């Protein structure tokens, strides 16, 4: 263990190639997390957190966590590449808290102020204290739409990595609100909130491996929300999830990104989901023997008695007919799981960032 090299950032190809890792990733969580239910996440803000543990890890640790990434051996730019895939229509900021009787490296310091703006704080002896910082950050960029990431922070905790998404903005073309019903849906019968317009501009197509149409919904900020849902009904989700390989999904992108915008009746139901999920549980998924048994941060600090153990993570995504708002927290601390979701018909959606060409947030609707 000697940080900080990279100095030449060539922006258009580091660009590529961390979109292309992000997707990756992305699919790979989206399925190890698809192993029935309603949920949304971020993968985005989940390959945030732990690039930056990857700032602060040393060689085997870097080792596990480029290959869960799928980032390239050699690339020492990817910190300086994911600090400008902040957009307008959304934010990410990262913080360190550590107890006083952590000593974080200088160089360390150094690395998490030109990348986060922002410096290491410190954390009292007060558990409840701890714990109301905290979440205070996190609601408080988040635009208080995840008001409580952590249930708790048990006496022992010497260190909390978090990072912090927030994504607003708006359709380019709006939904009228007196066009919004709740329509019946058959499932004992509920009633579900459905936005609707007769000729709402939406590109699609029909892609013939996934068997599925594609559609994708502008917004404001290059972000668009990005829809497929089976064909039809001789389909299920999961034949489509499992024929959704990298290079399908990519080929998709492309394809959808010079499709037109053409008038469509469209039925959108009206999402609001909340999931909170232990995400290194599902991550850990992805290798074969845990990383986190011998978790090196010697970049981070020459203390050797640190202790990854799980990750919170939340996300709060909505659908309006004004817009979106979506919020999504991850931290290396105690997780609670819950998936608290409004049944509809089956569909994967993101929210995509088309500048950048990454996943901000996925999700996936279900019909049990
Ligand atoms: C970190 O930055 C400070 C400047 O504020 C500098 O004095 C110091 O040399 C740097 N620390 C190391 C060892 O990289």
């Amino acid at each position: 263990c000697p940080v900080t090299l990279c100095s030449d950032l060539e922006s258009h190809s580091t660009e590529a190639v961390l979109g292309d890792a992000l997707v990756d990733f992305s699919l790979k969580l989206y399925h190890a997390f698809s192993a029935e239910t309603n949920m949304a996440f971020s993968p985005f803000s989940i390959a945030s957190l732990l690039t930056q543990v990857l700032l602060g890890a040393g060689e085997n640790t870097k080792t596990n966590l480029e290959s869960i990434l799928s980032y390239p051996k050699d690339f020492t730019c990817v910190h300086q590449a994911l600090k400008g895939f902040t957009t307008k229509g959304v934010t990410s900021v990262s913080q360190i808290f550590h107890s006083p009787d952590l000593a974080i490296r200088d160089t360390f310091v150094n690395a998490s102020r030109t990348l986060y703006s922002s410096s290491p704080r410190v954390l009292s002896n007060n558990s409840d204290a701890n714990l109301e910082l905290i979440n205070t950050w996190v609601a408080k960029n988040t635009n208080n739409k995840i008001s409580r990431l952590l249930d708790s922070l048990p006496s022992d905790t010497r260190l909390v990595l978090l990072n912090a998404i927030y994504l607003s903005a708006k359709w380019k073309t709006t939904f009228d609100p007196k066009k919004t019903r709740m329509e019946p849906f058959h499932f004992s019968v509920i009633k579900v909130p459905m936005m609707n317009s007769k000729k709402y501009p939406v590109a699609h197509f029909i892609d013939q491996t996934l068997k599925a149409k594609v559609g994708q919904l502008q917004l404001s900020h290059n972000l668009s929300l990005v829809i497929l849902v089976p064909q039809n009904l001789k389909h299920r989700l999961e034949d489509m999830e499992q024929a959704l390989s990298p290079s399908v999904f990519k080929a998709i992108m492309e394809k959808l990104e010079m499709s037109k915008f053409q008038p469509t009746l469209l039925t959108l139901p009206r999402i609001k989901v909340t999931t909170s999920q232990d995400m290194l549980s599902i991550m850990e998924k992805l290798e074969f023997f845990d990383f986190s048994y011998d978790l090196n941060l010697c970049g981070l600090t020459e203390d050797p008695d640190l202790q990854v153990s799980a990750m919170q993570h939340q996300t709060v995504l909505e659908l309006t007919e004004t817009g979106v708002e979506a919020a999504a927290a991850s931290a290396i601390s105690v997780a609670r799981t819950l998936l608290v979701f409004e049944v509809q018909q089956p569909f994967l959606f993101m929210l995509w960032d088309q500048q950048h060409k990454f996943p901000v947030f996925m999700g996936r609707v279900y019909d049990p």
